[PDB]
């Protein structure tokens, strides 16, 4: 009951990003997911999950672009389409054609019938979700976005799933199941099943090559006019 | 003199910006030019010529991409090329063809020129240099970028000089030719010419109508790809 989880209310902004949210449902961040800042988010993500700055500054000066504050978030602010926030996710809906906020479990079963018959999501399971996500996006919806911005997001987005909730050596590219499970359904770190935080620290170099290794088994092709443009700002 | 001018030492970092290089020569902001975050910039900006915090905001957390700091930059970090930075610029050299970060007069004599007869730079000659610029750079430069938003970028920076340089009164959209001249050359405030801080805030719903007529008369059309992605970290 140092960081305790406590499920979010109604007091509490809560975004796309299960990382986030998880941190502030832990007390890392503040729990009413308000007035969160990039030096706070490094912090919250070296104690949460071993994540270290070089990574937490670049997304999180991105992250920043969502607000209109000089230099602090709410977490739902991440929700803007077209900064981070993409079509495609792995347990969002695409703004589009739905909700791109919450967690949706018609979505995130995708993920959770990957790798049939073992018990840990990989690089490989994490490949083929992310290209049956995608031709679900193209088949459904008129306006998708895939950029190669997107679609690098979008790995390191699974490269961390499998990184921060490893069982004991990130560098393997998987984690159980049950872990990754809880960590998108209830945005809780999963410690009463067994999960720790990870004794290796979570790199810009550890995670390249994951992303690049995931990038290229998910038979991977830009749409529309690949152009790579965000939102600066909301 | 609570902030006076000094010139910047071999040490004192400076970018392409003059609005805030000149700033950081008065005292405004650090006159090192170091270790600067978005809070810094809305105060000084406020201070120094009335300009509020939504422009600065806005501006400010795109410029902080280009450090790998948390929540800071050196001026000098605003040169990287294609976050803000672009080609085309008032009095810089393109990045592809020369030096995109010092004050360069023979660029500059495009402005220095226009307005023929004239004391002033207002909204139509800004937008007759732009043009100008343009031109300058589809002719000399064969890796010139320019876009929606690099032109977007450049009526704004118009806007900037056009405003807080003038003559008291920014919605008029014009600047003694003596005052934007100083500010460029020299980035200082041109006190002992007769200029001061303006007593009309400045402000986005200020500026926009002025980018809006500097677009609208520069006969503008883009280049290849014509896509908008900027350069999200160093
Ligand atoms: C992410 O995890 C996935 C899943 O764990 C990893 O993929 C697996 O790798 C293991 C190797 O570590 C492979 O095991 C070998 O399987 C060989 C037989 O493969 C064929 O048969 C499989 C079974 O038949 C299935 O049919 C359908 C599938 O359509 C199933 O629904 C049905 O229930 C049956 O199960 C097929 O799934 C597969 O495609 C092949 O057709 C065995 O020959 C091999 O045995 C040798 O090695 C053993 C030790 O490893 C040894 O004890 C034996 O004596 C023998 O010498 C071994 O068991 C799995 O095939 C493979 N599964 C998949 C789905 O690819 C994946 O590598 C990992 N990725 C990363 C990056 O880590
Ligand atoms: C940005 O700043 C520029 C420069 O100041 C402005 O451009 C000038 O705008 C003024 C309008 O205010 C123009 O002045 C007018 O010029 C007309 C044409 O002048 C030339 O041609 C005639 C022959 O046809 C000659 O007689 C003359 O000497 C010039 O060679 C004149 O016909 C107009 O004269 C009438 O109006 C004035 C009062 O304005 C009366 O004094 C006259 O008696 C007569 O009734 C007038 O002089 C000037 O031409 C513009 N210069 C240029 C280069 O375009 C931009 O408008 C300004 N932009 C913005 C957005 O503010
Ligand atoms: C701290 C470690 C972090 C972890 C483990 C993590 C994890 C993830 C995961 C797995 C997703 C994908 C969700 C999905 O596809 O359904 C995601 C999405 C997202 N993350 Fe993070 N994240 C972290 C940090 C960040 C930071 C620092 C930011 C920005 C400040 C950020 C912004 C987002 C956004 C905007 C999305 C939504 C993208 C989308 O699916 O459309 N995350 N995050
Ligand atoms: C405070 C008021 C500001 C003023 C009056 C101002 C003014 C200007 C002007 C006139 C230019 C054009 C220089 C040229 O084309 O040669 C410029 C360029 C630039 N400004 Fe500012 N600016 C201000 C604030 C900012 C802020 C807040 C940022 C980012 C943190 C910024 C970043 C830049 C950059 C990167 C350039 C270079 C663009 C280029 O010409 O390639 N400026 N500024
Ligand atoms: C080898 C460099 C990769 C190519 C350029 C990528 C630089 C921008 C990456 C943006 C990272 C944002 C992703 C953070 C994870 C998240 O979204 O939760
Ligand atoms: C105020 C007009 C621009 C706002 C339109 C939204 C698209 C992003 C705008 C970027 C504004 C950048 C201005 C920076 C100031 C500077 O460059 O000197
Ligand atoms: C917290 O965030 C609110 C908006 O959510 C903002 O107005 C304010 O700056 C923040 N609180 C502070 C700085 O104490
Ligand atoms: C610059 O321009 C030429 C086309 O004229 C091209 O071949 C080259 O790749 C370009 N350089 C860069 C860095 O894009
Ligand atoms: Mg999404
Ligand atoms: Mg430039």
């Amino acid at each position: 009951s140092a960081h305790p989880w406590k499920a979010p209310g109604p007091n509490d902004s809560r975004g796309p990003c299960p990382g986030l949210n998880t941190l502030a449902n832990h007390g890392f961040l503040p729990r009413n997911g308000r007035n969160i800042s990039v030096p706070m988010i490094v912090k919250a993500g070296f104690e949460g999950y071993n994540v270290q700055s070089d990574i937490l500054i670049l997304a999180g000066k991105i992250g920043m672009l969502t607000s209109r504050e000089a230099d602090t978030i709410s977490l739902e602010d991440l929700k803007l389409h077209g900064t981070i926030e993409h079509d495609a996710s792995l347990s969002r809906e695409d703004v589009a054609i739905g909700d791109n906020l919450h967690f949706n479990e018609a979505i995130f079963t995708t993920l959770a019938n990957s790798n049939p018959g073992a018990d840990v999501y990989n690089i490989s399971s994490a490949a083929q979700v992310q290209h049956d996500r995608l031709a679900d996006s193209l088949a459904r919806n008129p306006n998708v976005t895939n950029t190669d911005l997107t679609a690098t997001i979008r790995s390191s987005e699974s490269a961390f799933f499998l990184t921060v909730m490893s069982a004991g050596d990130p560098l393997r590219g998987e984690a159980p199941k049950k872990f990754v499970n809880v960590f998108f359904r209830e945005e809780r770190m999963p410690i009463k099943e067994g999960w720790k935080r990870s004794t290796t620290p979570i790199t810009i170099p550890l995670l390249g090559p994951i992303i690049e290794r995931i990038t290229e088994l998910s038979d991977w092709k830009p749409t529309g006019d690949n152009c790579g443009a965000i939102v600066l700002s909301p």
